[PDB]
């Protein structure tokens, strides 16, 4: 029953999660003049060359892009990161309005819209087993200002008609997640946990520092997505994203001076 809503959004979630308090909670906002740069930090390593999606999803909270992770396909390695992460799936999250959307921030700055590229640790077997774990997963999050189209993205943008509503999902293969990444690979990099329900702690954050643009008529169409289902009144998927939660006992560090 958590949501977004005046009646279910997070400012309720820890009624039902208790851990929406706890002590590494996401997203958070990142101030560039604190975070420190650490020249121990190594270039991120992303290889999606060998990428199977499979299917994208309304989930009634987002849409997921799915991937076949049953193999070492599409992976993360190196940046703060020890082994190996295999893509799972992403979703975005977005506003209202361009003004808003993001989830994490830059010196109190909001982006229209953030990407989440979810990887699990390979050493912990599965996807249900890594999220228990304190470096279970890493999530490399890509912020979206509102300027020229990401050729990349429109294949996404295409579908959402076919997945307007909360449990229905299509087909979704050979689609390269390659597209949807900036051109640096620049990153600030903290240890948080999940940012829906069930938030739990088990998140390697690495969050690009260039954003992507996309369309204004690219996100309008994420815009026309339904948080309900088929045959229910029409809630607009809009302001999906959970606010800056206070940084607490973290240091963000920096991978470029
Ligand atoms: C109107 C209404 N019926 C049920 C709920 C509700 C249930 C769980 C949550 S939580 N704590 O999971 O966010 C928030 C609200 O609201
Ligand atoms: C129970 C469950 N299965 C998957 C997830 C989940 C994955 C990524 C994120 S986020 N927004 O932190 O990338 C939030 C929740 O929740
Ligand atoms: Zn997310």
């Amino acid at each position: 029953h958590w949501g977004y809503g005046k009646h279910n959004g997070p400012e309720h979630w820890h009624k039902d999660f208790p851990i929406a308090k706890g002590e590494r909670q996401s997203p958070v906002d990142i101030d560039t003049h604190t975070a420190k740069y650490d020249p121990s930090l190594k270039p991120l390593s992303v290889s999606y060359d060998q990428a199977t999606s499979l299917r994208i999803l309304n989930n009634g909270h987002a849409f997921n892009v799915e991937f076949d992770d049953s193999q070492d396909k599409a992976v993360l390695k190196g940046g703060p990161l020890d082994g190996t992460y295999r893509l799972i799936q992403f979703h975005f999250h977005w506003g209202s309005l361009d003004g808003q959307g993001s989830e994490h921030t830059v010196d109190k700055k909001k982006y229209a819209a953030e990407l989440h590229l979810v990887h699990w640790n390979t050493k912990y077997g599965d996807f249900g087993k890594a999220v228990q774990q304190p470096d279970g997963l890493a999530v490399l999050g890509i912020f979206l200002k509102v300027g020229s189209a990401k050729p990349g993205l429109q294949k996404v943008v295409d579908v959402l008609d076919s997945i307007k509503t909360k449990g229905k999902s299509a087909d979704f293969t050979n689609f390269d997640p390659r597209g949807l990444l900036p051109e640096s690979l620049d990153y600030w990099t903290y240890p948080g946990s999940l940012t829906t329900p069930p938030l739990l702690e088990c998140v390697t954050w690495i969050v690009l520092k260039e954003p992507i643009s996309v369309s204004s008529e690219q996100v309008l169409k994420f815009r026309k997505l339904n948080f309900n289902g088929e045959g229910e009144p029409e809630e607009l998927m809009v302001d999906n994203w959970r606010p800056a939660q206070p940084l607490k006992n973290r240091q963000i560090k920096a991978s470029f001076k």
